[PDB]
Parts: structure tokens; sequence; C-alpha cells
């Protein structure tokens, strides 16, 4: 009763243009079996949402990549939050929820917005820029490592480590295998910076360690929460912002709508997350036999969730392939849903809001002006190089 499909969702040809294959996955049925990797797949909105919100049956503690932690050793010690189930998940999650809390956003907003305005003004002095290197990567590198309270030395390891993290969720294809081999120096840098002495007081990393006084985490749990942030907090926003600029470069009507009301900047960013879905996929593992979408899947099976496809499902979104900055975006699964919903979403949305605010107020047009090159990663969707022309307002 379950369709068997040969599509490899981690193939370069797939990354290069996933939308035809994503419809095939949706229209084949509510649940598919992917023979290439021996996993179940869900790519419609209703099923992806249901699986995200059924944690006792579709767990995260056996890994959210292809690899089943009950069968193989994880390539690094498991996250106490992303790769954990309640009740173990709950208290460390609450620490990150408080460290990256609404009150914390107040302490960083003026700096983050100032850095966004200054970058766009800088880029307008150049004219010819690469919106990935000079913008999508440059701005988060200028705000987020400082907000973490990281020292200067070694920051050149941050994006290499993140590319390794996100590739490692995938199957053992060349991308994953090449990322993990000789990754020791990236791991050694990050793990060192997770230790309390190297984290500047008043920063995210120091604040995490400060919660060891409360009883929510032990001193030995704090470095792995810092690692959570060092794994997910930079590269996600780079492709988040990169997608936003790509969307505005391709939908001039929507850049003009944003220009005429900069307060749409926050929802402009949310719609970019839905539209491009910088985080394409995560896995769950079944803890028991379960019927999903009229299909019986056994215990101990990997289930691949197509978050991007779920955000483009015509059963849920009208005109899903249109970028619409006034779309009612709530319910999209670009940040997950349920108990593991992105704990960093306030930092991501703040970085996205203020850079898009800067664009809205300062830029009149954004024209692609050179060869566009895609960046392939087993989990992340984004560009390697986006040469654009910035016309001042
Ligand atoms: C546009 C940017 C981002 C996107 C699209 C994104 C996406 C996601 C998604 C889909 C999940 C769900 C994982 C799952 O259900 O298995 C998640 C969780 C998480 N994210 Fe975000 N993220 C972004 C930015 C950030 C930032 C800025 C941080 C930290 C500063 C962060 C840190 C985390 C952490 C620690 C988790 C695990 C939360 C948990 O398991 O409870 N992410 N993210
Ligand atoms: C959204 O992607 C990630 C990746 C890593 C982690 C983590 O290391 O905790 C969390 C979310
Ligand atoms: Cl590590
Ligand atoms: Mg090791």
């Amino acid at each position: 009763t379950i369709p068997h499909l040969a599509i490899d969702p981690f193939s370069l040809d797939f990354f290069d243009d996933p939308y035809p294959d994503q419809q095939t996955l949706r229209d084949a049925g509510p649940v598919v079996y992917l023979d290439k990797w021996n996993v179940y797949g869900v790519a419609r909105y209703a099923e992806v949402h249901a699986v995200l919100n059924d944690p006792t049956t579709f767990c995260s503690s056996r890994g959210v990549g292809l690899s089943d932690f009950k069968k193989e050793k994880p390539w690094r010690p498991p996250s106490l939050i992303l790769e954990a189930d309640p009740p173990a998940h709950t208290r460390p999650r609450a620490v990150l929820s408080k460290v990256l809390s609404p009150a914390t956003m107040k302490t960083i907003r003026d700096g983050f917005a100032a850095a966004a305005d200054a970058k766009v003004d800088e880029l307008l002095q150049r004219g010819c820029i690469d919106a990935i290197a000079d913008l999508a990567e440059a701005y988060p590198l200028s705000v987020f490592p400082d907000a973490m309270g990281l020292k200067q030395e070694g920051r050149e390891h941050l994006l290499p480590y993140a590319g390794l993290v996100f590739n490692a969720f995938g199957p053992p294809n060349e991308l994953r295998q090449t990322a993990i081999e000789r990754s020791a120096p990236h791991q050694a840098y990050v793990n060192e910076q997770c230790q309390r002495p190297n984290l500047a007081p008043g920063g995210f990393g120091a604040c995490i360690h400060a919660f060891t006084d409360t009883g929510e985490i032990t001193p030995d749990e704090a470095p792995l929460l810092v690692r959570d942030l060092l794994s997910a907090g930079l590269d996600t926003t780079v492709n988040g912002i990169g997608a936003a600029v790509y969307c505005l470069a391709r939908f001039p009507g929507e850049l003009q709508r944003l220009r005429s009301d900069p307060t749409l900047a926050r929802n402009a960013f949310e719609e970019a997350v839905r539209f491009e879905s910088p985080v394409q996929t995560f896995f769950r593992t079944t803890t028991r036999e379960v019927e999903l979408g009229g299909a019986v899947i056994g215990e101990g099976e990997k289930v691949l969730m197509f978050l991007g496809s779920a955000n483009r499902d015509p059963r849920r979104w009208s005109d899903p392939d249109l970028y619409d900055i006034t779309r009612k975006t709530s319910g999209h699964v670009g940040f997950g849903s349920g108990v593991h919903m992105c704990v960093g979403q306030l930092v991501a949305r703040l970085e996205g809001e203020v850079m898009l605010s800067a664009l809205a107020r300062k830029v009149a047009a954004i024209d692609i002006d050179g060869p566009v090159k895609r960046r392939f990663n087993n989990t992340l969707r984004g560009l390697e190089s986006l040469p654009v022309k910035l016309t001042p307002a």
C-alpha cells in the first residue's frame, strides 16, 4: 500500500532542482518508502506536521539524521536537546529558551540593527557585491560570534563546522563522508570554545554556563548547550538571509512592497523561510509500530520529513510557489513544530528582520548581475554565490 520511490533526496541533481521531485513525493501518497536509503518519507503538510507533533512515537533520541544512534555511534556526542526526548529534553531546552528569550533580544537589538544598517550602506558604496559572501555570511559573522561571546581567534572554523553538522544529518554519501573525515580540527576548536573560560561574560555562552547555578543543567551539560548554538546559530541564518535576498532579487514587486512598508520586514523574512526552507529535512525514528497515513511502519524505522515540501504543499498553501510578504505564514514548518520547534527563532528573526529593514529603507533595486552558484549540503538549501547589483534608493 506504500509506494516505493527511487528518488534520492540527497543527490546533487535533487538539490539542484527539488521541486519536481517534491511534488512526486507529495503526490505519490501521504507516506512513501525511499528504496535508495531504506526510509519512510512524508512530504505533505498534514503528515509532516503530525509527525513533528507526535514525539512519543516519532522520537529524536535515536538521532534526527539517517543514522540510528541505537545501531551506529554518532559522529560526536549527542545533543542534549536536538537529539533528546522528553523528559530529558525539557530542562536543557528551557535553559536555551531563557538564554535566547524575548528579554535577551532587547539587549542585542540595537547592535544587530546597527550592524545591518552599516552593512547595507557599506555594500551600496561598492555596487557590485556577492550577496552570499558579502552579505548573507558577512552580516551574521559580524553579529553572532560576538553575541555568543566568542574570542576572535579561530572564528574561521565556525562555518566549516556548521557545514559538517548539517551534512552529517544526511546519508553516508560523498558530502557526508568528505565533511566528517579530517573534521577533527573543526571539532577541537568548537569544543574548546564551549568551555566557560573562553566565553565572554554577558554573552550567550556565558549565560548558558550561568544557568548551571539553577539546577536546570549541570556544569558538564553547559558545554553541549553552547555547542548547540555553535552548530545551528550561524549557518542557519546565513541561508535564511541568503534566501531572503534571493527572493527579493527574483520578485521585484515584493521588494517594492517591502520598500513602501519596511514594517513588513519581519514577515518578509518569515515568508522567505517558508518559501526556500533553508533547513530542508530532519529525520525521526519510530519507537513503536504505528499507522501513519494509512500505512503500517514498524518499530525502529527512520522517517524523513520534507519540511521544504511541506511548506509548498498546495493542499495547505494557496500559490505555494509565490513569494508573498503579506502571506499568513503561521503554521509553516521551516522552524519545526511541537516540542523541538527552533529555540533560536527569535535570534534568526531578529537578524532577518533588521537586515531586511535595512534593505527596505536603503535599496531601490536588487538585480542578479553574475553567475549564480548553488551550495550543496545534505540538509541546508542555499547559494554559494549570488552576484547582485544594489541600486540605492
Ligand atoms: C532561519 C534560521 C533557522 C532555521 C530555518 C532553523 C530551523 C530549525 C528547525 C527546523 C528545527 C527543528 C529540529 C527538529 O525538529 O528536529 C530547529 C531547532 C533548533 N534550532 Fe533552529 N533554525 C534557525 C536558526 C537558529 C538559530 C539562530 C539558533 C541559535 C541561536 C538555532 C538553534 C536551534 C536549536 C538548539 C534547535 C534544537 C531545539 C530543540 O530540539 O528543542 N536555530 N531549528
Ligand atoms: C536546525 O538545525 C540544528 C542543527 C544542530 C542543532 C544542535 O546541535 O543542537 C540544532 C538544530
Ligand atoms: Cl564538536
Ligand atoms: Mg569524538
